[PDB]
């Protein structure tokens, strides 16, 4: 029950970081945060989604994004499935894990399927002003992809710092590579475009049906 | 506003390939469908994803995966781009695509962005039993992977047809590779299997919960 | 919906040149609008249409009267158009085209065709008071005639500011000719005016009702 | 939500013995249940209050009662948990446990205090017919006592088995010893029944209402 | 009905000791108070009870609560049963009773069994701010063990001012004896301070959660 | 609740002498009951009726009518009640007392004093056909006189045996006397069945006013 | 349907001095009144009734409380009944008689018996608060006693003057005589400082609770 | 509330022959009645009216109609009054008496005059089709004249019973004697039928309107 | 529509003597008025009857009322009428006659039969002050009787002037004769005379309610 462009909805959580309220503990140091569910059905895969997220921690956090975890469990298992994590799988876990006990949060950011409290591995990406800028819905059972994931938080960095819209599969696409294109004129051209482009910078068109930054 | 594993809602949509009773037309005929979705026709992101879905709709095909377009728009706008992309980008689309225009289903599926009457980039993976099975949301600017929505859906027909978890990555992940997971032993007697199995050797283990096979 | 003498309908609405509300925009710097709506855009008969009014959009300017095109498109791809018909006709665009969708405004004028959801070819002459003084509804597939558009908005200006009625083909009338017609004697009083109006040589009779001036 | 005597509602919980159904798996083999709610895996007085009811779980079998769990936790982590109680405090949990996620029979059992989410200590004992005999609230923060528990779960037997009330700390009462209570006479029959029993001294009596027998 | 945690319905009741209102009597006066509750008064079992909790009353009331029995009858034979116990016990019950008719509070604190009206064998342990405690119902057939309720009591108070937990059977815990439990690190930075204050000599533990101070 | 002539509402309540069903328990043996309801407050007023009313149960028997105390007590305190009437006022209570609970009878018979959860001090004439034939309510300070119920139901007895209407303060009318009223005939026919022989034998004409039945 | 206690309706009734508000004419003169009703007028018993109630008017009226008879009859018929009475039995009835259509107050007090449209003999003692202190309800068929309603009167003006509580038959108690009884103490404190008063011989006692004294 | 030619009401009146069902206990053996209404049994006029009726009750019975009495008072005090009548007067009442109860059928027949309670004099001419036939209300002052009911009766009877029209004072008329009057002729035709039988001795006339025959 | 003792209906009528407000027309000259309707002119019955009034309108006036006739008629047959009464049965018509425009006067006050639009033969009696004093409704078929309804008259002018009541048939009564019935009111200073007189034979009596004098 939330959407993109909603504002997260700024509440309490317990984590293993203290107790916090999102997008205060994240968004006052201008931090995005990728916050990860987990349904308590399937935790092998949440077991490998965690030791992945370590694993390229740094990259979320290069980007200025910060991991958080969920779940419908008590900190105190996640401590300890966490350190179990450490001595079989090698891997330290750095990032805060919210424990949401009834899935208040949840049912507030729905994230249970009905008949179920917990089926879905969500995500969800929240900028620095707290606004919900991307769901995925992994099923329980599949677990996800942190490249994936990478890939989206970067092209959402990159259409706010520069104001463009991503392609698919950026920055692989097959049609163009890695080139962002600026979003069309909503108005007449020469607002930004025609000042803007090859004449005037790196904005260089595309065969006049859009204009990429390569940026 | 929809959650996995809730049903699909019965509704009468108009596609490009004429109109269909939604969660029956590929249910009854045992198909998957990729309900994917786009914010408007004709918008450059829109259609680099439009030919990467239609470049992949082989590999969807294998999988008994129908993919099926949807917009809040109208048919005439639906036909018209794709003959834009025949023609212009050297392949044809050969998937529906919804007319979705007075947001009939964009606001039943929860689609359409906040404060928005246009529909974000969704996918809603439903199965052959007409359930929701995953679900993604993009944002406008940004644009899906469909390798990584190969990647979901082979492993949800992975999960189906052989009652396996599959982990993060999948088939590509740093722990394990391509072997599933079994479902965690759920009680004290099943408990007891997974250190005789993992002892037989029939499957591989860390710790009872988190047992995997080459399957 | 709407017929000839009722007031424009007040609507907000996105366009070319921006976000306006177009029953009285116009009105505010007492200028008329020909608010003609085509079907879709980048097809040849529109391209046709939007550059001849282009062509002669100078004509329509100097009449006070402004013109606005209308289809149920995004401004995406209506400025597109532009910048097509800029390169391979030699023509500017230089008057806004609404960008209604969901069909509002073309729902509320009545010019989507029944068992359709395209616009028609229509045309909607509105005066500085915002009030529609002329419809036409010619069909998708038959390009409207500007000039004709034009003689009407000539003829039309010409009886409202001189209180003449004017006859077909004016002012190529083979009657005629140029000469307006005067608002008949519709009283006996009025009658010995025009019977004895005649005999002074101001007006030009066929009878008391059908006579006319020069101007 | 329930109260002494009210029946114990019918319901399906995941144990970390399978699932079953409450009122029902244990009524079958002619057993009482001592259900124990605890608030939450690797807890410290909950993991004190689990090893002493393992060291006097068969005096609660011999007696005919068959403790079992109960937590807002998940079988993975009460399994997890127990084989911790294993190898650190040696004793291996031998009683299913309850995986109560969402709270829901908590709920309905009103075990969650006042604003919290995680469950009290409480314990409910219920009989052969699925009936509420006795219920306790401990606070999380205070350690449960089984001997009470046991005491409790005794006498509770011996008041049916012969139909008796048992006095205060029985079997070790002040005024009494080890001798049950016989039901109050409740008539004036009844009361000259005990009066003639006291006089035959089949039971000794502070008078014709508290009158006890050795038994 | 009330839970723990919970605040202490606000009401007047009348008692042996006049009309109190008292969630609020020995609050303000600055006391906890164990309210318990017994069916009918001349009931055997209700007059151990009695004779036990004026035995203990001592111990109860140097520990800062008061006692406040309750039943379902009149401040008459209220009286007249703590005078019989007087004469024939030989011991004064120097404690409140109060006498709610039609069971009004009785119902508020959901202590009238399921099917009856008389009330059950109730305790609600209350702090000197008016929260329920604790809460332990007994059928009518088994007398309560005050012994349990002042460990109960003893605890409660150890847990407040000394802000601790308690093991289960405390001041006599199996494992660990009459030490106390410090709350379990519910951070992973307090699972490093559990670890190092653990090799300071002041806790010990068996694991980071699992730690028990002296006192 | 209830009024003259409506039916003794079926109910079964626990005496002091055994759970009986009050409309029948004595019209069984078609035997009148005189159910007095006393307030559980004003016990010295209610020992006074009760030593009153079991002088003169004797008289009440003979009549066929039979007193059943009620009261929202228990039967302990009832009956440890009607054993001080014993020992301090020298007379056995030998008619029942229900002990009624939650007041459940005293809402069925409206007899509480409002404001209040108690009774007032209600008399309910109810005959072999279970017909409230008289009903009264004192105040709880003031006692009642037994003596005049006993007219009452004398009164009420030989309306029954001889159909007469009973003067004011009869048998000790200060006009009429012991002798009774035979109801004024309401037909002509009845004329004639008050002047059969000798008019009816031995009814007396007062003068002609009515015809009565002395004795 | 009106108990004890309750406030009297405020109704507007025609008497046969006049139409007259009843919790008014009686409480705004410092009066209480005893609301008597008799079935029908002229009617042989309710004719011994009112001369009785005519013959201690005086009685009644030195004592503060002032007989109003009421019949579901007409205010011409007891005019004309009345004058019956003063000519026959010589006694000039001087209290007012009320005459209720329809039976609209005898309704709201419950003095119609079930199968009639007719009133009972009722009789509802009502104090210059304007509250019901008692009601009874004979049948028709037996004639009431003023006697025992002034017993009741007097009984009940010393309860309200002297703070005290009557006796059975009062001022004729087989036990006391005519010494009304004192509150019973309701407090430990009340019993002692009870046996005080006793040992002082203020009052005089057959127990803590039942007190009397000589006034 | 009733006029000339309206259906008697059906009502059930308690009479002094038992309850019937008057219109039609009657009109069943085909007699008429004549209901009369007084004030009041013992009333003065009234006396002299019941006398003179039952002094010409043979009068009215041999002529097929049936006297029957009425006033709000109960059916006793009729039968007293008649007893009155029967011994002071002489004369024994052989019609029923109505006596309806809080005047029903008093308000029916409109008999109760404006500002009373009570019945005036009124008397209804029913037809054994319930018809009612004539109506008269005399006041309560003066008392009726039971000849002009007979002449009216007789009048009424002989019209029904010759299809006639009867003159002022029949059969004592000034002008025309004892002859009855025939329908005025309301045709040209009937007009000269008249005038035919006028020639012809079948009528006497002085106008073809004002025909009598002698019967 | 209207009752004896009601106002008479405020009214305009045009009459055979000018347009008059008929309830006091009659009202100013201190003149009470008969009000009697027949069915039409010319018709027989109604010409009796006008012959008839006019014959003792000199005794009705003699006495102080003033016939007034009424039909639902025009004046101008009224006068016709009259005159032909004059010629034919040789008699003046000295009396106004009304006449209603389609019955409001004839239908506010009942005089329409049931089923009909013509007037019955009514009369209504209305003295000095405008009330209703009596009403007869004669058949149309059923000539009244002018004897009775001056004896009518003449008994309620002597019952306003004298104070008395009128018995049957009054002058010409059975049992008393031409004597009048005084009233039964009490008044204490007029009843002494009501003693002596009763044996001094100004006032006679059949009993002491029955009283009777002549005047
Ligand atoms: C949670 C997990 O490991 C697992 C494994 C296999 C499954 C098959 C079917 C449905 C759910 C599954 C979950
Ligand atoms: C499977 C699971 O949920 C869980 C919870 C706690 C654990 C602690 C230590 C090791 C493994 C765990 C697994
Ligand atoms: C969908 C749209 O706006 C669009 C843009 C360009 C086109 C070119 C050729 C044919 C169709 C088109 C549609
Ligand atoms: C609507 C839009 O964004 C867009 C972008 C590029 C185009 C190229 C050719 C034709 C239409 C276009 C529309
Ligand atoms: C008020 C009541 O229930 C009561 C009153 C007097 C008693 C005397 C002795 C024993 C019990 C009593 C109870
Ligand atoms: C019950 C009793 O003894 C008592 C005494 C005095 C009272 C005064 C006013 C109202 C009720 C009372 C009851
Ligand atoms: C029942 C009634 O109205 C009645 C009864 C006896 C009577 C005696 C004398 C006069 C009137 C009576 C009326
Ligand atoms: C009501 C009734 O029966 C009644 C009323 C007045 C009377 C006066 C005199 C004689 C009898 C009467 C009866």
């Amino acid at each position: 029950m939330v959407v993109i462009g909603e504002k997260f909805p700024e509440v309490e959580v317990k984590t293993t970081h203290g107790v916090i309220k999102l997008p205060d503990y994240f968004a006052e140091q201008g931090k995005w945060f990728v916050l990860f569910s987990h349904p308590a059905d399937c935790t092998p895969v949440s077991t490998t989604e965690f030791y992945a997220m370590q694993k390229r921690v740094d990259q979320f956090r290069e980007l200025g994004v910060e991991p958080i975890g969920l779940s419908v469990d008590q900190v105190f298992s996640h401590i300890k499935w966490m350190e179990w994590i450490k001595e079989n799988l090698g891997e330290e876990i750095t990032f805060p894990v919210i424990a949401d006990d009834r899935g208040e949060l949840a049912d507030k950011l729905g994230m249970i399927p009905s008949g179920a409290t917990i089926t879905a591995r969500a995500v969800f990406i929240v900028d620095d002003k707290g606004i919900i800028r991307a769901i995925v819905y992994y099923p329980a059972e599949v677990g996800r992809d942190w490249d994936e994931i990478l890939r989206l938080v970067k092209a959402l960095k990159v259409s706010d710092e520069k104001g463009v819209a991503l392609p698919h599969k950026w920055p692989n696409n097959e049609l163009i590579g890695d080139k962002a294109i600026v979003p069309p004129a909503s108005t007449v051209d020469e607002v930004k475009q025609r000042e803007e482009a090859k004449a005037k910078g790196e904005i260089e068109s595309y065969d006049w049906w859009f204009s990429y930054k390569k940026l």
